[PDB]
């Protein structure tokens, strides 16, 4: 259940719905989530799934996809 765990983070973290959350939607452009929402989601994002994410990659994450792709990958 990758999904609802994703899904449900983003929704839960700001108040949204999991379907209403696609995968091309843009992060900052339609939710208008700034760096307190996206830093500390991943850092949530860390202590679910237990992996971590640097800033390398961290600048490329703009869409939901952005964050099911690159941790879908490195779950293992």
């Amino acid at each position: 259940d990758i999904e609802q765990r994703v899904k449900q983070a983003v929704a839960e973290q700001l108040g949204l719905k999991a379907e209403e959350i696609k995968n091309e939607a843009s992060f900052m452009d339609d939710l208008g989530a700034d760096s307190l929402d996206l830093v500390e989601l991943v850092m949530s994002f860390e202590n679910d799934f237990d992996i971590t994410i640097p800033d390398e990659d961290s600048n490329e994450i703009t869409t939901v996809q952005s964050a099911i792709d690159y941790v879908t990958k490195k779950l293992g």
